[PDB]
C-alpha cells in the first residue's frame, strides 16, 4: 500500500508502516485504518482513523482509554502526536490506500 511511502509532517519523516504495526497489536481494533494529512488554518495535522473490531462493544470510558493508549504509543513511535479517531467496523473505504494527503504539494 502507500503505507510504504515515507511521509513528511512538520519536518518529521514518518513511515506509515510504523503506525500500522502498532495498531495491529490491539485486539479491540480491526486491521483497516486511514491516515489523513491536512492543513488546518496555518499548520499540518495528522488524523489516524481506525476501525473497531466487531468484538468491541465496551462503554465510552473504555473507548476513551483505548484512544488514549493508541495515541500514546503512536506518539512514542512516530514522534508527533496524531489525532486518533476510533470508527465503527466497516466505516473506512475497503476499496490499499492507507494515507490520504489533502495538503498542497506546494
Amino acid at each position: 500500500s502507500n503505507a510504504d511511502d515515507m511521509i513528511i509532517l512538520k519536518g518529521v519523516n514518518i513511515f506509515p508502516i510504523q503506525i500500522e504495526t502498532i495498531l495491529l497489536q490491539f485486539k479491540e481494533l480491526g486491521s483497516d485504518y486511514l491516515i489523513t494529512l491536512e492543513t488546518a488554518e496555518s499548520n499540518d495535522e495528522m488524523t489516524v482513523e481506525v476501525e473497531l473490531s466487531q468484538l468491541f462493544t465496551d462503554d465510552y470510558g473504555r473507548l476513551q482509554a483505548l484512544t488514549r493508549e493508541i495515541t500514546r504509543q503512536l506518539k512514542d513511535e512516530i514522534l508527533v502526536t496524531p489525532r486518533v479517531k476510533l470508527v465503527p467496523k466497516g466505516a473506512l473505504p475497503k476499496s490499499a490506500v492507507r494515507v490520504k494527503d489533502l495538503r498542497k504539494t506546494f
